[PDB]
């Protein structure tokens, strides 16, 4: 029997055979190391099997779902190259997105696995299956170049291949869709601060490309959203970035001063920010923008696309207010519409 002939209705009880198996496997290991790890032996054969209809994907996710020390034991440099292969040869985001739940187990990063993608992804081998992203004057446009599976270059601008897939271009479609999962995948592998990958990917992606897509709003919902969360996971999650204390326990008699405002205590930490605000005032005022135009909006959420970049805007924020990067009278003036955005209708 052949993988790709299961298909055919000579070999359908072959089919319901294989999955019942998978299902068996999947029964086994259920809250169960030995089991779980008993299985994990024969991993390489799950994903040679990956991709027909046999729910390995499925028994594959079960089993690595909230198991870290079972993945960081049974995921190495062979399994990711395996899922290279795969991903080379289908150009499917599902891999992506298979990488993508590697990468992450439990809503935290795993460093072993994440260092393992990404020397196994951003190594200059393996370069065919990623898109490039870069900027041409034509101010400046975004441009985008990808290398097909016969081995052919394509070339085209963000905007046109938004507007083909709106009109019903399946081939713009793909395309956007495989590079959105491979933005949640770099996304993935730089976070939790890592450098190994920001480093790199930081020189491709850079903060004012980042801040054009967003702004741009002819390009899609779900495209804008995953350039916000890039943005987060990517530019504001670094080094310089550190959390602050909002309350202050520590005083000191002569610095206090005989009357203070609201200005005063503004001014009070208006150099650090100031000078770090140059590179994300522009996101700032995005930011402010989006939320004021989504409070003036009735029912907010009534567009799940919308709704996407509205999460991602909201998380944005979130991190730039507790890395102190907005004054008592801009989060006084933010206060306002965070509550009209979540008030009653």
């Amino acid at each position: 029997v052949r993988l790709e002939e299961l298909s055919d209705q000579k070999n359908a009880p072959y089919q319901h055979m294989f999955r019942l198996c998978y299902r068996v496997l999947r029964h086994s290991q259920e809250d169960y190391r030995k089991n779980q790890e008993h299985i994990a032996k024969q991993f390489g054969m799950m994903q040679s099997q990956i991709g027909y209809d046999i729910l390995a994907e499925d028994t594959i996710t079960a089993l690595l779902h909230n198991n870290r020390k079972l993945l960081e034991k049974h995921i190495t440099k062979t399994e990711v190259e395996t899922f290279v292969s795969l991903v080379r040869k289908n150009r499917e985001p599902r891999f992506l997105d298979y990488l993508s739940d590697l990468c992450v187990s439990n809503h935290i990063a795993i460093p072993v696995t994440q260092e393992l993608i990404c020397k196994c992804v951003l190594d200059p081998k393996n370069s065919d299956i990623l898109i490039r992203t870069e900027l041409r004057p034509v101010e400046e446009e975004v441009w985008l170049t990808w290398t097909d599976k016969n081995n052919e270059h394509h070339e085209k601008s963000v905007r046109q291949l938004a507007q083909e897939a709106r009109a019903g271009n399946a081939h713009d479609e793909n395309v956007l869709s495989y590079y959105r999962y491979q933005l949640k995948l770099f996304a993935r592998m730089c976070l939790d601060r890592q450098y190994l990958a920001i480093d790199e990917i930081s020189q491709q992606l850079g903060v004012d490309l980042i801040f054009l897509c967003m702004a741009d709003e002819m390009l899609p919902f779900d495209l804008r959203a995953s350039f916000c969360h890039l943005m987060l996971h990517v530019h504001v999650d670094r080094d310089p970035q550190e959390l602050v204390t909002p309350v202050k326990f520590a005083r000191l008699w002569t610095e206090i001063p005989t009357a203070i405002t609201i200005k005063d205590y503004d001014s009070n930490l208006n150099a650090s920010r100031d000078d770090k605000k140059n590179k994300f005032a522009n996101t700032m005022e995005f930011v402010e923008d989006y939320l004021n135009n989504v409070v003036s909006e009735a029912v907010p959420f009534a567009n799940e696309e919308k709704n996407k970049l509205t999460f991602e805007v909201v998380s944005l924020a979130h991190n730039l207010i507790y890395f102190g990067f907005y004054s008592f009278s801009e989060l006084l003036r933010l206060t306002r519409t965070l509550l009209g955005i979540i008030d009653c209708v």
